[PDB]
């Protein structure tokens, strides 16, 4: 057919009960993730084509960047808890990968301060139990799909996107194919 298991997507041997409807994993250390977010805008184009009533979830992962990697998962939890993802995503990617000015938890914090999040508000969130469980949620979700690489996207805990089985020609065709594949899996 047009969409085939093993082509644009794969199927989890071990489906995940209760998973988010559309679940994306990434790392601010991940060069392909920088591309996905800053150049290709995958998340954004996927959302734009999702059916009514399907929510998009994006989690950070630990297994890149060592200690700073773990700090970034907690800071992403802070971004989620405060709802400021759209204000820190670009400066975090650029501070880690472009300017390489993010080398510590303090530098991560600077990005939020510069983005207008108050110090008190950031530190209170950072140390909160609500953020601790948001960290564990991200980690649980990653563990549940036996995640070994990013970027990655999963639909309904049953399917994993397989971008390698899409042509890279024109980036835009790749992006819309990705988006369309998610929409198809969504309706499946």
């Amino acid at each position: 057919a047009q969409y085939e298991d093993g082509k644009q997507y794969t199927t989890l041997e071990k489906p995940v009960a209760g998973a988010p409807q559309v679940l994306e994993f990434f790392s601010f250390f991940c060069p392909h993730c920088y591309q996905f977010e800053e150049v290709l805008h995958i998340s954004d184009n996927v959302k734009k084509k999702l059916p009514e009533g399907v929510k998009m979830t994006k989690y950070h992962v630990n297994f890149m960047g060592g200690d700073l990697g773990k700090d970034l998962t907690q800071a992403w939890a802070v971004a989620m808890a405060l709802g400021v993802e759209d204000k820190v995503t670009v400066p975090l990617f650029e501070g880690v990968q472009k300017t390489q000015t993010i080398r510590s938890a303090s530098d991560i914090r600077d990005v939020f301060i510069n983005a207008g999040i108050k110090g008190e508000e950031y530190d209170a969130a950072w140390n909160s139990f609500v953020v601790k469980s948001l960290v564990a949620q991200q980690e649980k979700a990653a563990a549940d799909v036996q995640l070994r690489g990013v970027p990655a996207m999963f639909v309904n805990g049953k399917y994993q996107l397989n971008p390698q089985g899409m042509d890279t020609s024109n980036m835009d065709v790749f992006v819309q194919q990705y988006a369309d594949t998610v929409k198809y899996l969504s309706e499946k």
